[PDB]
């Protein structure tokens, strides 16, 4: 009663042990500043295109997970508005670049919960139901509730999609393989503003028969979800 | 003349530390994974086939960082990927790709089971072999702190400052400094110090650092580090 | 320069490392629906007056350490709106004893967050600038901020009150102790509605040359606070 | 006759398992810190003065129950509590404690460094000696979780069910079984398979876990898991 996805450089889930029950998406970070038309990334003259890419693939991923039953995670990168969980290098760093966090960005605060900019896109938008996680890092388990919550809903399998692939969506991934989830990442339904940081992202995942886990796209993941 | 206690190595993309706190008593050197399996002449990977000289490559590098940072008495801490003999802390995924490609966790190799705590091949390479006091994590996971006593360690030992060094730069040294980020220590790595078992990946997981900033914190090299370190 | 405060077994902190930049005051969990009239507790018959006694000294601590710039954290028990962080037996047994998690009570849903027996109550109400720890377990560490919080303040030393003195905040004194900080517990300042549990968890602490950390009272504490 | 894989031990304040879920598979025995020194002449707790006899009272009991266990193959873990030998992952107020009292952390005693790996009384009683396949838990915390990889092997495991036992009822076991439980583990507590330095101590321990519908899991004793167990 297997069902695999078909993946880079296996068929995934590894065992597949692939079910409503047990399975997992995760949008990683589709946040207004980050890839929103006048949010502080686009301000800051990066390239948005490359992290907008992804919006209509996750979309459809999204449409048909909901229809099929899946659990649905999402997660926001930001901290408490009084900055008490922003570490001074990470606050230091931001402010030498001119998009420092907490301090007035055209949508709000930067990376400050509660704020327009900080929360998820529109088109992405959760629903009742589908468990989001407010994290402080880029890896979305650190200083969370990310991995009690999976415990709990006896989740063993994660679809990742998201921003930036480099960064959280990499990040996040790592941490949860380390811990035993099975996880895939779709690779059109990520995106960095580095589009060669994005490839080589993707192509760590791969390597030592899948390190990290499997690769796919939107296209078969949809095509072959049971 | 002028004497100053802020301290910071030539790096990019900004002056390592960022606030140039700098002394041996708040600053470690990791050096990740230089085991015998992964990098040694007759170790499981060479007996799978052709290219260790990209993971030999920072053995020299970081011997010179080594032997500087024991003189002046830094931290030391050093890291092994592996698995109890009992494989209880192997998780399936883990163990099934691993068996998947030929090197199956717990199998019998050349110099040993494979990633296997107590194994030849399992242990740090002789001419970068720990000594008392330096502390040495044994960690199940990619990410040096997943499952160990590293946070722990580093918060009774008050550092702050990490230089990262070792092997692979896109699986364990990437992973371990992203922890370490995230949780607020400041970062360093030696370029010429890692490598990785494709070297676009090595350079491209360097460049993920600097981005944005310096995302997961800054960039040098071994000649750079010794001749500035305080 | 050293500053002790007067404690059980120890004079606290052992080594007289006592600043306001170092220390933190945390008012464990003086939630409504825990100590406050008609709140579920109270309907339930416990003597609510054994966990409404710590009211007034803990006012006056955090009167002191508030005017001295001392860091202050309050706790929270609860779970998500949507039960995602609840583990199935801890439902279970909250059901069989009626007091069902999430389920109608006389404030609200019971230990969900937003509900209005959740919060704090208003004699005790955070001020801004003052960090709150949202928990989903009974020690308040667990899938949540506080150690990464604590760490980015360089938080050495914790002073604990609240309650219950058995459960939340034996659990956190237990946790912050493990991974080395400082702590005290203010035995006026603590409470349960059983008393001799009370009385043991306190006893436990000044075991074996303090093994969880030293005990004093808020007169103590106020009469040496530097 | 009809037959049900539900399955529960008599406990108080209720059946144990909440759910009945109770298999060989996802339960797990933990036996905590049956060390010479915690519960043998010589060692750190008989340095601070304590009567051995309330924590060698349970030695009996768990045998029994350690070897019933076994012979259905549940499985079974052990912990020990304990420093590296450099103490780098030693609190400094948890070492300054118990120099006061006489029975410093890394100091020499009797049965070798108090409360340090790898040293006599620090192992664990010949009496409940583990055999392979029943992993050890080094921890340097009272609470088996913090700084290790108990949660790790639990959850590769597929450990829903613990059933806890060992030294000392009020510190190691209590801050054991709530970490465990705040993660959702199921747990048990055996009262006559655990020990204290003071018995109204271990009492109070044991009472707290039944309050408020069995707030920490439930509690039995040998004779009645022995009797029950599928």
């Amino acid at each position: 009663n297997r069902h695999f996805i078909d993946a880079d450089p296996y068929p995934w889930p590894y065992n597949g042990a692939l079910r409503p029950d047990n399975t997992a998406l995760i949008i990683i970070d589709m946040q207004t500043d980050f890839c929103g038309k006048g949010g502080y990334v686009d301000h800051m003259g990066y390239d948005l295109s490359l992290v907008q890419a992804p919006i209509e693939p996750i979309k459809r991923v999204l449409a048909a997970m909901r229809a099929k039953g899946y659990h649905i995670i999402h997660t926001r990168e930001g901290h408490r508005p009084d900055l008490a969980d922003l570490p001074a290098n990470k606050r230091w760093r931001s402010q030498r670049i001119g998009a420092g966090i907490g301090d007035p960005g055209p949508c709000g605060r930067i990376l400050t919960r509660g704020e327009p900019g900080w929360d998820i896109i529109p088109e992405l938008y959760p629903i009742e139901g589908e468990t989001i996680i407010d994290h402080p890092g880029k890896g979305s388990f650190c200083a969370t509730d990310l991995e009690l919550v999976l415990n709990q809903k006896r989740i063993e399998n994660i679809i990742l999609t998201g921003i930036t692939t480099d960064v959280c969506v990499s990040t996040t991934m790592r941490e949860a393989n380390d811990r035993g989830y099975e996880c895939l990442l779709l690779e059109d339904c990520c995106g960095a503003t580095d589009y060669g940081n994005h490839l080589a992202a993707i192509k760590m995942v791969k390597m030592q028969g899948g390190v990290f886990g499997s690769v796919s796209n939107s296209a078969a993941l949809v095509e072959a979800l049971p």
